[PDB]
């Protein structure tokens, strides 16, 4: 999803997991 965001990755590590496609 919005994994391109530096905050979003930290804010929601479970949603992104390890891919920008989240």
């Amino acid at each position: 999803g919005h994994c391109s965001d530096p905050r979003f990755n930290y804010d929601h590590p479970e949603i992104c997991g390890g891919a920008a496609g989240g």
